[PDB]
């Protein structure tokens, strides 16, 4: 039963740590703040004193930070003892900066796989959990059982230690983009005096559109084929600005749907205004 | 005989309009501005007027889709003398103020009026996955809800006023559009480092599923006026944001669209949400600076 260290005691690197102890697994627990977690040490795990303390208890030290300035203000002092140890980090971040780590971990002999939660805390520890690695796929395959007791869609995508945060971060995109847009149109329909759960119910049918939409909109993307005859992006551009200007009048932010018009006239000024909504990457490639 | 119906736009929407009311066996009659449109429907049986008089004549029930209600009204307006009688159904997609607006001028020339919104692609048309909105003259939605209901499974009345369709058809439109652009975004952002869609596309069902858990949750934390965020707070979120900016503008995109939804977040934290969830953004988009 394979020693496992959390270094972050946030709402994700509880979650981790919990799931590694209800799996079995010894847990050691550190923060940069104290007070965090007592219920972690209530369930079995042992709480480190210094970083350094932390490392040395586990043969697989997972990271889970706001960002990787503070992962590596942690990990850069204490690299020797991590050496022999496996690090991983979930941070959410750019592949810039996995890559950066990935050079130092190279540089200190320290097996490395960068990687990223995609799902929130309550999912940690079941089987639909997704969880995205990249990096040194030897430690991956020792280590996967392990790693399993986090999620059971965990994804190693390749060795090059950046493709974890390109899938992370573009997931996100979509994720962060689409729950404001969904903040945003709650907000227009209560300014009318509709409450959102009048909506809610009628929001399915665009659930099951976006499922749609996301293999559409993929192999569109991939060929550089924006076929429009059903819907295309004149008419797009017309309702967008329809939302645009109806939410302004109502006192709303509407930097979002601005953007979003925006964007989609851009692709119109550079000939697509005949073909889908999926010629709008142009605009997205090709700002003025 | 069944209802005659007439269809005004021969569009993408139109025509699929006018194709599922020919499958369910309506006489069904066909304008367009613009000649050359819809041939295929007149191939399987649909009458082409040569003029939108004409066209509204041949119908009880005259159905309207086209681009905005500035070029809906074009139409309606010359003919409102032959429209007298009929029950006139306008589901072009527009702002709430058009459709009262288009409402008030029905009601004084004695038309019966049915506003709604189509919110389902074309291939949805005429089947159980379709949605469609109204609103306006409930005795008229009743005397022809079996016409309507040929169009899609989902037809829903949901009030008097003439403008409440539109509220609930563009505050759908303001989140699929908005994901939507997301969408392309995010691949677009895998494609500068190499990773086609394709590889990206399999993943995703994971996010839509918390949407869908999403559109519920959210919807009673904005009713409630509560933000729970002990599990993901909106200052945890911001960062992350930032970095999804940070790296699509180092890698040439466009940006105007992360940087509204950062910016949003961001004015919501200042008012003092840093430490609640997503949800709080509505304080953001209610009081920008
Ligand atoms: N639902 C979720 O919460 C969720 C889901 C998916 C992914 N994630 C990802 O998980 C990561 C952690 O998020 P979270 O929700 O746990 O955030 P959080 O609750 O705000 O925790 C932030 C963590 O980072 C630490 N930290 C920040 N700056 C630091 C610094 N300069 N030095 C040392 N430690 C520092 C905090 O330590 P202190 O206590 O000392 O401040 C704390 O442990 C993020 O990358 C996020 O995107 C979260
Ligand atoms: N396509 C979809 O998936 C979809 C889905 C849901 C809702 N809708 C809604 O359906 C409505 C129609 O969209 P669509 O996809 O059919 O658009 P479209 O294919 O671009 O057709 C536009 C229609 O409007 C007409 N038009 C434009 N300006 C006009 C004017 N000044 N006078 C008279 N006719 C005018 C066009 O006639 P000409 O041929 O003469 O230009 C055509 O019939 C929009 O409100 C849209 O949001 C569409």
């Amino acid at each position: 039963l394979t020693p496992v260290t959390v270094i972050g005691l946030g709402a994700m690197g509880q979650a981790l740590a919990g799931a590694f102890l209800k799996a079995g697994h010894p847990t050691t627990i550190w923060n940069r703040s104290p007070g965090k977690g007592e219920d972690l040490v209530a369930r079995g795990a042992t709480r480190a004193a210094t970083p350094a303390e932390a490392v040395r208890a586990g043969e697989v030290v997972v990271v889970c930070v706001v960002d990787y300035e503070a992962s590596q203000s942690i990990l850069e002092p204490i690299a020797a003892d991590l050496a022999g140890r496996v690090l991983v980090n979930v941070t959410s971040d750019a592949p810039e900066r996995a890559r950066e780590a990935g050079e130092w971990a190279a540089e200190h002999d320290i097996a490395y796989l960068d990687g990223a939660v995609m799902i929130p805390t309550v999912m940690i520890g079941t089987p639909d959990a997704l969880l995205f690695y990249s990096g040194d796929k030897a430690a991956y395959d020792k280590h996967e059982g392990l790693l399993k007791s986090l999620g059971g869609q965990s994804a190693y995508v390749g060795a090059d230690h950046g493709l974890a945060a390109v899938y992370d971060l573009s997931m996100l995109d979509f994720l962060f983009t689409s729950m404001s847009g969904l903040v945003h149109g709650y907000a227009l329909a209560a300014k009318d005096g509709v409450p959102a759960a009048s909506i809610a119910p009628f929001l399915k049918s665009h659930i099951s559109l976006l499922s749609l939409a996301v293999e559409e909109t993929a192999k569109n993307l991939d060929e550089g084929a924006y076929p429009g005859a059903e819907a295309n992006l004149a008419m797009a551009v017309e309702g967008i600005e329809h939302i645009l200007h109806a939410a302004e009048r109502r006192g709303l932010d509407v930097s979002v749907l601005r953007g979003v018009r925006d964007v989609a006239q851009r692709a119109v000024d550079l000939g697509h205004g005949a073909d889908s909504w999926s010629a709008t990457v142009e605009g997205a490639r090709n700002p003025a």
